[PDB]
Order: C-alpha cells, then structure tokens, then sequence
C-alpha cells in the first residue's frame, strides 16, 4: 500500500528537524530488498540521530509492506 506508507513516513519524517536525518528516513524507508533494516543501518555511519531515524523509519516501511 503506496499511499499509506507515504503518509506514514511522511509522520515519521516531520520528527526530524533538519534535513540531513530527513534523509536518512527516506533512504531508511526504501530498504525492501534482502538486507533486513538492521543488516541496512549497520552502514551508516552519519552519527546517531541519522541512524535512529534511518532504523525507525525502515521499521515503519517494513511492517506497512508486510501488512499490505
Ligand atoms: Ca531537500
Ligand atoms: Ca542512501
């Protein structure tokens, strides 16, 4: 569900307040090949809040496409 997992990490997405871990969501949120979100993540190395925000929103991505 295309639209639903927009909205969804568009939620997610406005929590980060600059534009950088902005990113590391989006990019977060198109992890949907064989890499799981945490095989994914383990190779960001921006900092912190990058990750989390890659993490969180991967997560979010994953459990709409499973649902769908
Ligand atoms: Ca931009
Ligand atoms: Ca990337």
């Amino acid at each position: 569900n295309l639209h639903l997992l927009r909205q969804k990490i568009e939620e997610q997405a406005a929590k980060y307040k600059h534009s950088v871990p902005k990113k590391c969501c989006y990019d977060g949120a198109r992890v949907n090949f064989y890499e799981t979100c945490e095989e994914r993540v383990a190779r960001v190395t921006i900092g912190p809040l990058c990750i989390r925000a890659f993490n969180e929103c991967c997560t979010i991505a994953n459990k709409i496409r499973k649902e769908s």
